[PDB]
């Protein structure tokens, strides 16, 4: 239903004023990595469509960007109940997160960000110990697909990755409908 100013918001334009804080469960679901779409090359109409708006870009480039950008080895994360399984290996790990705000960001393109903060409190779960999602949602609202950015140093440190992004959709969603929304967008 996304209103008109949610959409400038998406795109990186809100005042600091009106991000608010969001809960763990905007992000329930079952989810999959969709960098496998991008290594059998089922993304590329994307990177097309992407590099026929921008002159700077080349279809070369652009999937370059998003290979560095969602290369991760956690498959699949699945949240639920307060609770986040990551998937890495035909083995999970999980951690009970507590909500520790967000950071708001400005990028090097003028442009701003919401990462909402997590943290794993428990001694004897294996889970990262810092997460943070960034959906392009700035207050409570249920995500459609999210980067998470995960670590074990601090918050900051992700604070400071702009590299890598392992991005997520939902697993309902067949590749031919992942692409899809990521044209529609
Ligand atoms: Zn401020
Ligand atoms: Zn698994
Ligand atoms: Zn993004
Ligand atoms: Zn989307």
């Amino acid at each position: 239903p996304l209103t008109e100013v949610e959409q400038k918001a998406a795109n990186g334009v809100f005042d600091d004023a009106n991000v608010q804080n969001r809960t763990l469960s905007d992000w329930d679901g079952v989810w999959q990595s969709v960098y496998p779409l991008l290594q059998s090359g089922k993304l590329d109409p994307v990177f097309q469509k992407k590099a026929d708006a921008d002159k700077t870009k080349t279809f070369a480039e652009i999937k370059d960007y998003y290979h560095k950008g969602y290369a991760t080895d956690i498959e699949m994360i699945g949240i639920e109940d307060g609770i986040v399984e990551f998937h890495r290996n035909n083995e999970t790990t999980s951690c009970k997160y507590d909500y520790d705000g967000y950071k708001i960001l400005t990028y090097k393109s003028g442009k701003k960000g919401v990462r909402y903060l997590f943290e794993c409190k428990d001694p004897e779960s294996k889970a990262p110990k810092y997460i943070q999602f960034s959906d392009h949602i700035i207050a409570p609202r249920k995500s459609s697909h999210f980067h998470i950015f995960m670590g074990n140093d601090s918050q900051q440190s992700l604070l400071n990755e702009m590299e890598n992004w392992p991005t997520y959709y939902p697993y309902q969603l067949s590749s031919e409908e992942v692409v899809e929304e990521m044209m529609s967008h």
